[PDB]
């Protein structure tokens, strides 16, 4: 019983984690086999992020002028490349840590674990979710970026998110591994706003099952909805269309708890609409959204990696 | 910017996860140097949890009674002793993977990150607290008993907790790595009810500083109080009573925010007593107790292990 933000064991992640300095600039780099990938933007000095031209900066360096450090031994750089917003530094030498991974781009929704590093080295680990505005409510600091995000598949892990600036508003901005920026954002020290953050009704429903499997039950009500109905809803309060395939996804929680997913919408509208009333679920006193279907049935089932 | 419920970095305590077995109990080990710890109820069946004797259960096993498995390679058990609610078993092959590592035992109100574990393999990390009833909020299934608890000062991890039961509330029990129970609970399939579980002030301040470094400020108020004037309303609140121990506590993060302690407290009162009236504070709708001052100060700063 119970019920956590639970992040995956990050041990295979900190056995990839190194520092990269460019300059005066330092910050983390990803070491898989015999490639750093960091942050393009490590070339900038704090003047140049105002407008960069990363093309123009790059051709004033050499494989020499990017120091790589990993547990305070230096790498052999051998090679480099800009793909995208991100640099790969070939090194002549594997991470003899190297984990199974692949790098996957996800979804508005899906969730994804962050090991925050400084210098190389990791701080912590929590759970975050890819919003829908395709910002991530991070917790970073200065020297945080080229620090990852990631999923596991029992020994292979699923490299999503590679962080690189802060908005104004005080939420983060990234890309995928091969160096797209999730959303609009791009790397540079100019105002750039986020969207409307909409709650990720696909994942509420998904916590709200959670809920009935831990004995949390006061808010299942008495009536049932239609997807269209719920949907009149759900744009009323700022929550993301259902859709059939979130329906779908959400199949095994129905078939645990018996509760057909469209009477669970019906509870969720019921709740919206009356608020909590002062009362708690899974010790929460809002409807929390960064629990994904995969992740709820991972929790209370014990998947192990 | 931000602020997460952030786990400490659970790679060196991935590398002490075995699996133990004794004749058709399997549950997690802990491996450290030569010594692999677990819970004694290892020697139970679930017939005998009802009213176990654990010496007298012990005189039925040997070394070869103990099966160990440690990332599915068997390890030799060479001695076997009980102490306290764990058993101790020496092995004849040393942790390649051993930590720098001390066992503590924590005060009611200290936090500390779970490796929760199934068959010696993890599944996930999450921050808990121990509960000032001696109980945490974890997320177990069956086949957890064995998982640890920990905190990190840079490469040295401090063990504090390991868990045994889950009591019929869905709250859990469990011992110092020296097999001490936190708090009145036995290692028996008893009824046992859990005392008040009050909220940690000391934490609901540290977390109000937390808000206020990150621009979460609307609940800063025009008052201060007095420790003996908060502590009545604190009482009213079933929070626990606020010494002059925990105020020096809260120095730095005065300091950092020029915010005097009892100006906070003030404000506190006025949240117990007025509610958020909808409104949240670092994206939560009730008061987070389970961040220390030094988890604060550590989020807030970036430090590295
Ligand atoms: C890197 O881009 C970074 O950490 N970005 C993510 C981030 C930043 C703040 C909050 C949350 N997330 C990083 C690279 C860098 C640049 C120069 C020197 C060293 C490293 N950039 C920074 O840390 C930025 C961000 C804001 C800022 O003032 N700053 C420069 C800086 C660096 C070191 C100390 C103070 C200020
Ligand atoms: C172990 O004591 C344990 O996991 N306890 C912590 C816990 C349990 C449930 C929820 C949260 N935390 C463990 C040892 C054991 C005993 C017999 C066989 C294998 C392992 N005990 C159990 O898992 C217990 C707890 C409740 C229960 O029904 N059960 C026995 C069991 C074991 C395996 C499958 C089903 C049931």
């Amino acid at each position: 019983s119970g019920f956590r933000k639970m992040a995956f064991p990050s041990g295979k992640v900190e056995g990839c984690m190194v520092q990269v300095t460019c300059g005066t600039t330092t910050l983390n780099g990803l070491w898989l086999d015999d490639v750093v990938y960091c942050p393009r933007h490590v070339i900038c000095t704090s003047e140049d992020m105002l407008n960069p031209n990363y093309e123009d900066l790059l051709i004033r360096k050499s494989n020499h002028n990017f120091l790589v450090q990993a547990g305070n031994v230096q790498l052999r750089v051998i090679g480099h490349s800009m793909q995208n917003c991100v640099l790969k530094l070939k090194v002549d030498t594997a991470n003899p840590k190297t984990p199974k991974y692949k790098f996957v781009r996800i979804q508005p929704g899906q969730t994804f674990s962050v090991l925050a590093c400084y210098n190389g080295s990791p701080s912590g680990v929590y759970q975050c979710a890819m919003r829908p505005n395709f910002t991530i409510k991070g917790s970073f600091l200065n020297g945080s970026c080229g620090s990852v995000g990631f999923n596991i598949d029992y020994d292979c892990v699923s490299f999503c998110y590679m962080h690189h600036m802060e908005l104004p508003t005080g939420v983060h901005a990234g890309t995928d591994l091969e160096g797209n920026f999730y959303g609009p954002f791009v790397d540079r020290q100019t105002a750039q706003a986020a969207g409307t953050d909409t709650t990720i009704t696909v994942n509420v429903l998904a916590w709200l099952y959670a809920a009935v499997i831990n004995g949390d039950r006061w808010f299942l009500n008495r009536f049932t909805t239609t997807l269209n109905d719920f949907n009149l809803v759900a744009m009323k309060y700022n929550y993301e269309p259902l859709t059939q395939d979130h329906v779908d996804i959400l199949g095994p929680l129905s078939a645990q708890t018996g509760i057909a997913v469209l009477d669970m919408c019906a509870s969720l509208k019921e709740l919206l609409q009356n608020g909590m009333n002062g009362r708690t679920i899974l010790g929460s006193a809002l409807l929390e959204d960064e629990f994904t279907p995969f992740d709820v049935v991972r929790q209370c089932s014990g998947v192990t990696f």
